[PDB]
């Protein structure tokens, strides 16, 4: 049945989700190991954690090129042993090697990785938005991009475990046991990566040129235009804040009071389980229940707007307020990025087109989200040192009321066709 083929797909976010999450619990267990006294540099670590995102962008643009240049057969399986061999790569960098060299190596693999993540990530959300031509098609698109919150939250239950596993070998002595973990965060992925891996298998210039045209045609009229710019604004702003946050939800956590070698890892890591089990993972499922019911902009200006709330609180209370009151609203925030743009963002950037255009403006949102979460991810931890962490929460939170401001430029997609309102509108003209 139909069933069988979301699931793939929601396996195939949770890898790459995990994936581009576990990082957020990776990079810790490297500082500890091959950084002990100072921390991670900071363009190092941006590198790395956009390198997913920054090749998640050549990704989805090499394995589009080659996806259209010899079809999706060519494409399906080679993205996945990309970031199988890139997860094993990564997963065994030598562990004689220097800090630096290290982190260089995670980074490469980790773009390759992100080559990888970068093929299948765009292909996991057309399949469904086709598929369906009904009003269900949110919840499904929800359930699957919810992956994105097990992937963050089984990379964070994977990390307690793991962490709980190593708990008397660490208080023992062994110190450089933890080295082990997180190539077994990273290398769990393997399971569902071969799991998956077994499973997917158990005129080209005058063509381009024409699709250009109507591509250019399109989007010159402003009704049609503002959306694609509310997309990729949206898309960019809320991406700039969720993976600034997301692939550096342990920093955040760090500056909040959640910061011997065990009871330290296993507290960062109980609260990120905290904050993804109470607040990144569910604000999928409080917008998995109310997308077909609320909208997809009402949730996102809440979502920009109430994380810009706590984005605005997070940014003006961080440095003067306790924990509890940190804790909360930045689970609200993660809870509200999921409930609400993270999450609408990518429903609309996948409902608003009709198909005859729709591969474009997707590709170009995700690409402009992953510009957004290539920026932020690029060089959220640099600000972090140059301008404060408030300093970067007001620009999340501007980037949130941009969010709520752009959001005004988004026509609602509950409910409607868009190839039935693009044949109205020409038999009206």
């Amino acid at each position: 049945p139909q069933i069988k083929l979301v699931l793939l797909a929601g396996v195939g976010f949770f890898l790459d989700a995990y994936d581009l999450f576990i990082i957020n619990q990776v990079a810790p267990m490297l500082a500890q190991v091959y950084f002990p006294k100072t921390g991670l540099p900071a363009q190092r670590q941006d590198l790395m954690k956009a390198a997913a995102n920054i090749g998640c962008v050549v990704g989805q643009v090499m394995f589009g090129v080659l996806g259209d240049s010899f079809g999706r057969k060519f494409v399906y399986g080679k993205e996945l042993i990309l970031i199988i061999v890139a997860t094993i790569f990564q997963m065994s960098a030598p562990s004689h090697w220097d800090g630096n060299r290290v982190l260089t190596w995670i980074t490469i693999c980790r773009v390759f990785l992100g080559i990888g993540i970068g093929g299948d990530y765009p292909m996991s959300a057309t399949v469904v938005s086709d598929r369906a031509n009904i009003h269900r098609r949110g919840t499904l698109l929800c359930f699957i991009f919810a992956n994105q919150g097990w992937g963050s939250f089984v990379g964070s239950l994977v990390t307690i475990v793991t962490i709980s596993g190593f708990k008397h070998r660490l208080k023992s002595g062994h110190t450089h046991d933890v080295d082990k973990a997180w190539r077994i965060l990273i290398g769990l992925s393997l399971i569902p990566a071969f799991g998956t891996l077994y499973q997917r298998l158990t005129g080209v210039i005058a063509s381009k040129k024409a699709h250009w045209q109507e591509f250019v045609a399109y989007f010159s009229t402003w009704n049609h235009f503002r959306n694609l710019l509310g997309s990729m604004l949206g898309w960019f702003l809320v991406e700039i804040a969720f993976y600034g946050i997301n692939l550096n939800q342990s920093v955040v956590l760090a500056q909040i009071g959640f910061a011997d070698v065990y009871d330290k890892l296993f507290q960062l890591a109980t609260g990120n389980i905290i904050v993804t089990a109470l607040g990144f993972l569910p604000g999928y499922y409080f917008t998995l229940f109310l997308i077909d019911i609320v909208g997809r902009k009402k949730l996102q200006f809440m979502g920009f707007i109430m994380s810009g709330l706590f984005l605005a609180i997070l940014a003006g209370e961080i440095d003067h307020i306790g924990k509890g009151p940190l804790l909360a609203c930045f689970t609200f925030m993660q809870f509200f990025f999921n409930f609400g743009a993270n999450t609408t963002t990518f429903i609309v950037a996948a409902e608003l087109f009709p198909t005859r255009i729709r591969a474009s403006a997707h590709g170009i949102s995700a690409a402009a989200g992953k510009c957004g979460a290539i920026l932020s991810s690029l060089v959220f931890n640099q600000l972090k040192a140059k301008i404060g962490t408030s300093a970067v929460l007001w620009i999340f939170f501007s980037t949130c009321i941009l969010g709520f401001i752009s959001t005004f430029l988004i026509d609602e997609t509950m409910g409607v066709d868009p190839d039935e309102k693009d044949l109205e509108e020409r038999r009206a003209r």
